């Protein structure tokens, strides 16, 4: 199939490191030739060694054995290390490409499955692919070289008994196969019948409810007696089938061996045959069995690994973010407006946003009121263009976002929330993340102090250079709120979205973040996903979206006079 | 431990068939002696055979091989068949005892575990126990006899190189173990560190939502670059560790072999050493490895099987139905009375029935109305005594049922419902089930005809002798209603419990079952779990039980005048 073409597809990666593969191949060939020579070592030990007197063969053969193990160990280590080096480099390159492509695919991808299996894809799948390919190569080369060496050793050493074996070993195998298959079929038949009787016993048990109420407990025992007798008979037949199977293979193999001996008995091949020369020949037919099985399984292993590589490449090539816009926006000082916006969340046939009309005035803040799942976060998601709207237009400065570059637009929006991501880095490199080459330490410290986020930083191990993260020094919810506020204030994002916390923190923590938000952070065009009524009451406009449709719009007092859904919810609050 | 005492507890079962075990043991010993002799066959083949000329050794040795393998096949078949016979008989006896005890446990037990796992207990567990014990015996005897034979062969054949081996081999095994363990420890350490770096990558993936909105996608790539480099280095170290463990083991074994050869080199043991006598000695140390591993695994396999036997015996001995009553009731012609009856269904903390009071007049029927889960079937269950009441008294003829024998009491109750159990037997042996020695065929046919259940019986293959069941000729719901009605009418049970169907069948089937029920069946003290308002309207008393309490008592018209819950349900119906 095309599984062997997967090697050609991977070749542009493995080929640059060909030396690390040539060394491994040479080492494996040397290993095979160090094992074949060991097998050939037997004949001098018997014919010219142990026989007659110890004519220095017995004092020199162990030295050869020791040297040959030294060679085998060295070559095995060299081959394994080189194979590991090339596999590690291939895995590293493939992981790099996969990740670089992976952090450019639309958020939707990461919603289809959780991040847990993505780490599996980028960690275990590449290791599996490289391990399977390396195993295929290290098996084919080594076992093929060993088989060739063993066959050469056979033919050189009294080929008369070798040419027989190669014409006799297969046919016996075929015969063996036949017998096994036949008897296997018999077993299958019995299994089917067994199932029936088993079901009968099961029915018996379900009769309990109806055997106690009548005068049972005796006829039931007799019927189970019959069923158990039948079960025992069937088990006996199965065991008899297996135990008449096995000795047939044994006898066929031993008959083959007897025929080999009888053929060697004739006075035509004995002349080139001695006591020691056989011990290398028959031992070859003993050591040859395993390489053949490895060669048979090498194709299955290769196919499995390289078919995993199929999905690993399928993830590698796909569609990415449609950054088909071309205009570049700096310092958005216009109006964010929703006009007949209809959107269906991926995975949800029922639309989540329907003809949503919403204007966010410049310099003013709006509070978006609604229940959980009402669609009051999908609006922000569309603002950041994590999902493209199905119908309508959303515009800032007067132009729809699908005609804007994704880098420029997203640089205009900064979100602060209770669930913010902290990269494993210094606190300063997290305040000015991705823009550390544009802002100085003084600006970072100014932002941190102005966002009321210095007291918890000046008390750290290294202050603003502490390595922070979730796999390191872990910060509290208020602390990460403050750090995100410092980041957003430093970046000076014209577009602001806010997800207010659903729970109140400590008095010191709440006092600070509240001061930051109100006095310092919120001075721009803000869209607040409000949860506290105090925040709602201090907003220039209130919008109450309801499961896809906004019901009422206005100020807090105006909506209270309206006596709508907002008034009822505020009464609840 | 006591796992070896499990054999003593099972001995009263296996011991009666000792001959089937003695034959198996003798056959296994003969198999071991046919393998040891086959190994000892090598020396004449090399020394006195293949060497010099073929002095009739080469034409007689294959005959010995053929005869020995014929003996091996015969003895293997005999041993396996005898072991299978004794195992099958033990399994049959244990299954019989288990089932006979199992049909005596109160319904409760059968509610704790579904009927699926009970069939597993009575089918697969006993086979597992017998298979494990038989494997333990067939391994210990055979492999121990083989080991003894091989050691005798070693000591007889040039003991000088045998006494060495049984000294060097063990110490080499210890040394090998040491090395492996040490390097294994190293691997473990790396794994821990590996985990950390893996989590880092996973963290980075979860940063997707926070990297697109800022000017990332570059520093992220650099961080993954560093992480991937560290991952590759750690994988390299792991492979290096494993690839430095294999060669050392190999080298240690080869050094042991070289020391053996050097020791044999000295002119003190060579005199008894010949070319052919050595192949038999070293081949023994090759064939001896597998029996040792089998002996090591014997105890583990035995413990596993005989610990499964522990739970199989735990089920065998337990509590049964409390048939502590001694008085016998015939033809119950009194009243069924519930007085302050409070009962908690097993597995439910909240009580199922609470101070339930109820009178079932002699010769009259009562319709007990309620919703699903209201406890409208637990009352019938208590009447049948599938469960014992926690407090209160339920009595027929004037005496509580815990003062009555369970056989006599349950002969006074016959339940007809839509879900009735049909045993795999003749239709007549189901009409007069468990009482086929008391009623003739004429009575069975009379009951079947009188219950309007003959038209569907006269049209079967053999009429009233058809083998019916759910694993055979399957009957319809109305047909099984009719067959249960015929059974109850034949038994002439004074007390009736009727569970009316929740759905209407065909017009012919409904007409027959309804006629049977009303005209013929219901002429006794009846407790009806009514579902249709028509059946309720022709009842002498209506009871509405819900949530362990009775809403109202009275007749249909009286309850309608009461304007209670029954009136509302009748309006609903």
């Amino acid at each position: 199939l095309s599984t062997w073409q997967t090697f050609r597809r991977l070749w542009p990666t493995i080929a640059p490191f060909k030396a690390g593969l040539i060394v491994a191949g040479v080492a494996l060939i040397l290993n095979a030739a160090s094992d074949t020579f060991m097998l050939s070592l037997l004949k001098p030990l018997l014919d010219d060694g142990f026989g007659k007197t110890d004519r220095s063969v017995l004092v020199w053969m162990p030295l050869v054995v020791i040297g040959l193990m030294i060679l085998r160990g060295i070559t095995s280590y060299v081959s394994s290390y080189c194979i590991s080096w090339v596999s590690g480099k291939v895995v590293m390159t493939m992981r790099r490409r996969l990740f670089g492509h992976m952090m450019g695919m639309p958020v939707s991808f990461f919603d289809k499955q959780s991040t847990g299996t993505l780490l599996s894809r980028i960690t275990y799948d590449s290791e599996q692919v490289a391990s399977s390919s390396s195993g295929a190569l290290i098996t084919v080369v080594r076992e093929g070289a060993s088989i060739i060496g063993l066959f050469i050793m056979m033919f050189y050493y009294s080929w008369q008994l070798s040419i027989i074996l190669i014409v006799l070993a297969p046919i016996v195998s075929i015969a063996i196969r036949v017998v096994s298959k036949r008897f296997r079929n018999i077993s299958k038949n019995m299994q089917n019948t067994m199932g029936q009787v088993t079901t009968s016993a099961e029915q018996m048990l379900k009769g309990h409810k109806e055997v106690l109420i009548f005068g049972g407990q005796e006829v039931e025992t007799k019927r189970f007696d019959k069923v158990s007798n039948r079960m025992r008979l069937q088990g006996m037949k199965m065991v008899s089938a297996s135990s008449i199977s096995d000795p047939i293979i044994q006898l066929i193999a031993s008959l083959a061996l007897a025929f080999v001996l009888y053929a060697a008995s004739f006075p035509s091949v004995m002349d080139s045959l001695t006591a020691g020369t056989i011990t290398v020949v028959f031992s070859s037919m003993i050591a040859l069995m395993r390489p053949l099985k490895s060669l048979t399984n090498v194709n299955a292993q290769f196919q499995r690994g390289m078919a995993a590589c199929q999905t690993l490449f399928t993830i590698l090539d796909s569609e990415q973010e449609k950054d088909e816009g071309k205009r570049v926006i700096e310092r958005a000082t216009g109006d964010v407006e929703f006009r007949n916006v209809t959107f269906t969340y991926p995975g949800r046939d029922v639309p989540a946003l329907r003809n949503i009309n919403l204007k966010i005035p410049a310099g003013k803040t709006v509070a978006l009121v609604g229940r959980s799942g009402s669609g009051k976060s999908t609006i922000a998601s569309l603002i950041t263009r994590f999902y493209d709207i199905d119908e309508g237009e959303i515009l800032m400065d007067g132009h729809d976002l699908r005609e804007y570059t994704l880098a420029s637009l997203r640089n205009q929006v900064a979100l602060v929330s209770q669930n913010v991501h902290l990269f494993n880095d210094t606190v300063a490199n997290n305040i000015a993340y991705a823009r550390t080459e544009q802002y100085s330490r003084e600006q970072i410290e100014e932002a941190a102090r102005m966002a009321y986020a210095m007291d918890f930083i000046n008390k750290m191990d290294n202050g603003l250079d502490t390595v922070i993260g979730e796999n390191g020094v872990l910060l509290s919810g208020g602390q990460r709120q403050r750090i995100a506020i410092a980041r957003a204030l430093l970046r000076d994002s014209p577009i602001l979205i806010l997800d207010e916390a659903t729970s109140a923190l400590d008095t010191e923590s709440e006092r600070a973040i509240q001061a930051a938000l109100d006095e310092l952070q919120k001075n721009r065009t803000s869209l607040v996903i409000a949860h506290r009524l105090s925040t709602i009451e201090k907003a220039d406009e209130i919008v109450v979206v309801e499961d896809g449709v906004i019901v009422e719009r206005g100020t807090h007092n105006d909506l209270l006079e309206h006596r709508g859904v907002y008034a009822q919810l505020h009464k609840m609050q």
